[PDB]
């Protein structure tokens, strides 16, 4: 028995490959002959097809403008979850690429605000992502940046280097956890998308991030920026901002927090 997300695959058809996903390709395609859509496939023995399925079962609930969009499932092998086009590719990709080396701090504030408008929603629905770094952040026209990848997402009922050393270790996976994750992220943003800890492995980071150690202040990052990092990298999770007061934060940074802000060479 199919619910209403349920569409016949014949209404989809399959264009061009937009990258691999964790389990299969990811194509760009249309839907009824006229809407642009994204479609996640799933590789044959990669895993079970209700494994896979349980992705789009937790999109199902979660609808949100700073979320990709979930629109339909073919729940029938081959498997086709299809979702909202992002034309500008994943973040990491755009920080690391052409477009990105003109990106400055306040368009790269504004992204993580987006992000953090979305993650507060996430919040605010009690689920929790797991997997909330910029190779899982979309991204559209005018920059709009959304949260993407819920392939791990749940309701509230590992890479050591973007993961809360208390959900690494133990599988303590919170909202917090999520806020963790997020810190790194805004290390991806202010270094243009380079990988944080450079030049450690994970068993160093794991070590050292336990002893207390926390990525220092990125060049031309203002300190007040790095402080809302190492917030979000408190050892206790509750004493780590809420995604609330982080969008906030991000939202008004240039008139609160850093009304002086004068443009660097790269940030
Ligand atoms: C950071 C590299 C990466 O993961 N790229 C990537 C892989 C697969 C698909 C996509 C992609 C690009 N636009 C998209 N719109 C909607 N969904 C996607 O994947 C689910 C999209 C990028």
């Amino acid at each position: 028995a199919k619910d209403a997300w349920e569409i016949p695959r014949e209404s989809l058809r399959l264009e061009v490959k937009l990258g691999q996903g964790c389990f299969g390709e990811v194509w760009m395609g249309t839907w009824n002959g006229t809407t642009r859509v994204a479609i996640k496939t799933l590789k044959p023995g990669t895993m079970s097809p209700e494994a896979f399925l349980q992705e789009a079962q937790v999109m199902k609930k979660l609808r949100h403008e700073k979320l990709v969009q979930l629109y339909a499932v073919v729940s029938e092998e081959p498997i086709y979850i299809v979702m909202e086009y992002m034309s500008k590719g994943c973040l990491l990709d755009f920080l690391k690429g052409e477009m990105g080396k003109y990106l400055r701090l306040p368009q790269l504030v504004d992204m993580a605000a987006q992000i953090a408008s979305g993650m507060a929603y996430v919040e605010r629905m009690n689920y929790v992502h797991r997997d909330l770094r910029a190779a899982n952040i979309l991204v559209g026209e005018n920059l709009v940046c959304k949260v993407a990848d819920f392939g791990l997402a749940r309701l509230i009922e590992f890479p050591i280097k973007w993961t809360a050393p208390e959900a690494a270790l133990y599988g303590r996976f919170t909202i917090k956890s999520d806020v963790w994750s997020f810190g790194i992220l805004l290390t991806e943003l202010t270094t243009k998308g380079r990988v944080p800890y450079p030049g450690m492995v994970n068993r160093e980071v794991l070590d050292q991030v336990e002893r207390g150690y926390r990525m220092p202040c990125p060049p031309e990052c203002p300190e007040s920026l790095h402080d809302l990092m190492c917030q979000c990298w408190r050892k206790d999770p509750e004493e780590r901002p809420t995604f609330e007061y982080l969008q906030a934060f991000l939202e008004d940074y240039f008139t609160s927090t850093e009304p002086q802000y004068q443009p660097g060479e790269n940030l």
